[PDB]
DNA sequence: ATTATGACGCT
DNA sequence: AGCGTCATA
């Protein structure tokens, strides 16, 4: 197998919470905007930012201060707090509108809260039976941008180079120098194209998207034009990608298993990776990441989309940072109580809506001095969808965990409460 | 003082 | 059951 047996589009939200805001403020649209969560502190921390306000070096993870120095004329728009804690309800319906349309299209694994995979497989092949013989026009491509194209010999400006290579990529499959795959990508790229025009017109929002035959090569292709358009990665163009393609820049080598691959193996580049024998990366990386490097840098995945479009899992959680961390066990349990409370109040809705019903429910707390982001976690039957029982029943399974007093310690720097195994109801 | 959620793999 | 990794709004 040259892995080009599936056709799998990354489709990407592009800064979906603050499209959501401009959706609902006008004034907002087609300007420089973030959305910050807590003002108070330092104006806030930036957890989504426009493309307008991406130019002027406004970054995630900024404090709101600090990008208005960047950029002077940078517009705000606040997260929702409630209990005193950060309310993303909105961003999670305005996230299901757009999982709903793009249900009716294929079948979608949902990876975030912004994006999801598609399975195209089946979907293309209805396409290439039901429209026979018929050529492809650049029309139905209007967003599509084909990876390593143009080639060789009104190139100067960006639409002109997305044509000429579109044109090349359709003359070569229009000719039959194009393999069947090549024409699976393309025909996933067409529907992609219609499941994003859907998109916008039901719901307002833009995105990019990635068409590929695995999920990590689409969820890299992604990324290379945005925002609102799609690129097509084909097989054959993975060789020359991958030749100056970082090691960091593939899915799961972000972190420290990318971080060792480079010290390891002295290399910094995806492509490098084919040298190394199968065995020899397993030696080093283990038997089940040698074999996914093996595959993966010759361009071929085999992890499946999976067909689930809900979170497993329901949670909330909040930081208690530097001095806020909390002291008294009364300081404990009331905020416990709020995130029983929001977690209750989304539970009852998943329940109606989903027709399931969590069974689980885990505690996970941090203190002060801890570098990981979870000190301890801890789990207790999940009976009843009442705030005051899981809160309770929260403190109950952690309060062991302090050192001595009513004072706590070590001071809590996190308090989480997530519900697990949902069971149909 | 990146904040709040996620899905997984390992043991 | 509990911990660590990786990821992004």
């Amino acid at each position: 197998a040259t892995g080009q047996d599936r056709v799998v589009a990354l489709v990407d939200m592009d800064c979906f919470f603050v499209q959501v805001e401009q959706r609902q403020n006008p004034h907002l649209r087609n300007k420089p905007c973030a959305v910050v969560q807590y003002k108070s502190w330092k104006g806030g921390g930036i957890i989504a930012v426009s493309y307008e306000a991406r130019a002027f070096g406004v970054t995630r993870s900024m404090w709101a201060d600090d990008a208005k120095k960047l950029c002077p004329d940078l517009l705000l728009a606040q997260v929702r707090e409630s209990r005193g804690k950060a309310n993303l309800t909105k961003y999670r319906e305005a996230s299901v509108e757009v999982m709903e349309i793009m249900s009716r299209f294929a079948v979608i694994e949902r990876a975030s809260i912004d994006e999801a995979y598609v399975d195209l497989t089946s979907a293309v092949q209805e396409r290439l039976q039901k429209l026979q013989g018929q050529p492809i026009s650049a029309d139905l491509l209007p967003s599509t941008y084909i990876e390593g194209l143009p080639q060789g010999p009104e190139t100067v400006q960006k639409e002109g180079m997305r044509k000429q290579g579109l044109f090349q990529w359709l003359d070569s499959l229009q000719i039959d120098n194009l393999t069947s795959p090549d024409l699976q990508l393309t025909v996933g790229a067409v529907i992609v194209e219609e499941m994003r025009a859907a998109i916008e017109r039901e719901t307002g929002f833009q995105c990019s998207a990635g068409i590929s035959h695995n999920k990590v090569l689409a969820k890299l292709a992604c990324g290379l034009n945005k925002p609102n358009r799609q690129t097509l990665v084909s097989h054959g163009s993975v060789p020359q990608l991958f030749s100056q393609m970082p090691i960091r820049k593939i899915r799961s080598l972000g972190g420290k298993l990318g971080a060792s691959v480079i010290e390891i193996l002295g290399i910094e580049y995806m492509g490098e990776l084919t040298q190394f024998t199968e065995s020899q990366l397993q030696s080093h990386f283990g038997e089940k990441n040698g074999s996914w490097l093996y595959a993966m840098c010759r361009g071929i995945e085999h992890d499946p989309v999976k067909p689930r479009q809900l979170p497993k899992t329901i949670g909330c959680s909040k930081n208690f940072p530097g001095k806020t961390a909390l002291a008294t066990r009364e300081q404990v349990q009331w905020w416990l109580l709020q995130l029983a409370q929001e977690l209750e109040e989304r539970l009852t809705k998943d329940r109606n809506d989903n027709d399931r019903v969590a069974t689980q429910l885990v505690v996970s707390i941090r203190v002060q001095g801890d570098k990981r982001l979870s000190s301890l976690r801890r789990c207790c039957a999940l009976t009843r969808y009442d705030a005051h029982k899981m809160s309770h029943d929260a403190f109950t399974v952690i309060k062991n965990c302090n050192t001595s007093g009513t004072e706590w310690s070590p001071p809590l720097t996190m308090l989480f409460l997530c519900a697990t195994k949902f069971s149909a109801s």
